[PDB]
């Protein structure tokens, strides 16, 4: 699982050091998969996290929207676990919604969605993990 994107691990560090609103697209209640694994780590670590699904309206405690926009706080990182040719319309909204960063999970990457948050300004970090990357950077021995 190598890093598609080209920032150096200083980099991440300071993504997940300065951005604390995460909008997290594709949240799951179900335990067993990555989208629950992560959040529940954010939410245990500090993170403002807001999920985004529509097909729930509530996932660890955590009230649920159908789509980014609809999230009433500010968004700063759109951490997606969705499937590649679902991240474009996710894209579209985080870039309305002004997000700072688009973060493409393992197994998610679209480079048409990529190159369209790239060209409106956005950073990305993608085939990483949140959960994996502030363990690693952030994290003890």
């Amino acid at each position: 699982t190598r890093p598609i994107d080209g920032l150096t691990d200083e980099d991440i560090r300071e993504i997940l050091t300065r951005y604390k609103k995460i909008a997290l697209v594709g949240a799951s209640p179900k335990p067993e998969r990555d989208a629950n694994i992560v959040m529940k780590y954010l939410l245990e670590h500090g993170y403002d996290v807001y999920p985004v699904n529509p097909k729930y309206e509530e996932v660890l405690g955590r009230k649920c929207y159908p789509s980014v926009l609809d999230i009433p706080d500010k968004i700063e990182v759109v951490d997606l676990f969705v499937k590649p040719k679902l991240t474009m319309e996710y894209v579209e909204q985080a870039i309305k919604k002004g997000a700072k960063v688009v973060w493409f999970q393992y197994n998610t990457y679209n480079r048409e969605a990529s190159k369209k948050a790239d060209e409106a300004g956005l950073i990305i970090v993608a085939n990483r993990c949140m959960m994996r990357e502030h363990e690693r950077l952030l994290g003890e021995k």
